[PDB]
């Protein structure tokens, strides 16, 4: 299947191959808490208002 | 699109406002335990009877 492992005129096969994907996370962007706000501007503001 | 801080001439986003509304209990209010009895009268008056 393929050239073996110190010359070039003999055979050993190739069994698959393994793949080490990093651990990634969620489960805080999977709950739909954040709402998303487009906007223009580069900074935006908020009205505080109060009363007794 | 309002007036950014610091400079007249740049400007900034109003994305909204948030209020704080005093916190009201009506329990008793709608328990219902007082029946409404309307007036014409500025005093009105009861008998007590009583026998032992």
């Amino acid at each position: 299947l393929t050239n073996s492992e110190k010359s070039r005129f003999f055979l050993a096969d190739l069994t698959g191959e393994v793949q080490s994907i990093p651990n990634t996370y969620g489960y805080i962007s999977g709950l739909g808490l954040f709402r998303s706000a487009p906007q223009t501007q580069t900074t935006f503001l908020m009205d505080l208002t109060d009363w007794d």
